[PDB]
């Protein structure tokens, strides 16, 4: 029979290479990061019609939502093969979990006078999001430090190791950079030093960087943001 697994991918517009989407960049990070062997196909254009690319077949079954598709691998792939991904604490999987979809009211809106109140509310969400990054975990502890330690020195969102929270931002908060950047000349703000430590202490693994697609093709799927507010 089908054994294993393969993850289904949009394709970019050579109709070969990894394409713009934040759902397929997260399960990428996911079977990268369990240590498990599968194959990444891309989607160039038993189940239903037109649905959207992102999914995936373990031995032989599809399985559709990357919502369930996370919570399959993390359930079917467990120790001593491969690691559990899971968060430790539940504030880190809804930190900054508004954040995409506030960039993505901001970069869609076409009218000048509304952009104030869009950006506010990204701007609002970020901050949110940099406050947890900056506020030691009740758990922490820099065992190295003779100082008391105000701004939190850990890696991640849940902690030192990647977890299924940072598969999910991950790929959004790089959307929102490169994209944001380039329409818009709008930048994650200086005095948010957690977002801008996270992001340097991410882009150092290779299960993040190696995972994103190439800028031309995130700028692409974000070409209509180019045009003039009306």
């Amino acid at each position: 029979g089908a054994m294993g697994i393969t993850l289904f991918v949009k394709a970019g517009y050579d109709g070969e290479s990894i394409g713009n989407c934040p759902f397929s960049q997260r399960l990428f990070m996911i079977l990268w990061l369990k240590g498990v062997i599968f194959n990444v196909t891309t989607v160039d254009l038993n189940l239903a019609p037109g649905t959207n690319p992102p999914f995936m077949t373990f031995d032989g079954e599809v399985k559709t939502d990357v919502n369930k598709i996370e919570e399959f691998l993390e359930e079917k792939l467990v120790p001593p093969r491969y690691p559990k991904l899971g968060t430790q604490h539940p504030e880190s999987n809804s930190a900054g979990n508004d954040v995409f979809a506030k960039f993505s009211a901001f970069i869609k809106n076409t009218k000048k006078d509304a952009n104030e109140i869009y950006e506010k509310n990204l701007l609002r969400a970020l901050k949110k999001l940099d406050s947890y990054l900056n506020s030691p975990l009740p758990d922490e502890i820099d065992a190295d430090s003779s100082e008391d330690v105000t701004v939190s020195q850990r890696k991640f969102l849940d902690g030192d190791e990647l977890t299924l929270a940072d598969c999910n931002l991950l790929p959004k908060l790089h959307i929102i950079k490169i994209v944001a950047k380039k329409y818009r000349d709008f930048e994650f703000p200086s005095e948010m030093t957690g977002i801008w430590r996270y992001l340097n202490n991410a882009y150092a693994r290779d299960e993040f960087t190696n995972t994103c697609p190439a800028d031309r093709e995130i700028e692409h799927a974000y070409s209509d943001a180019a045009k003039r507010m009306k």
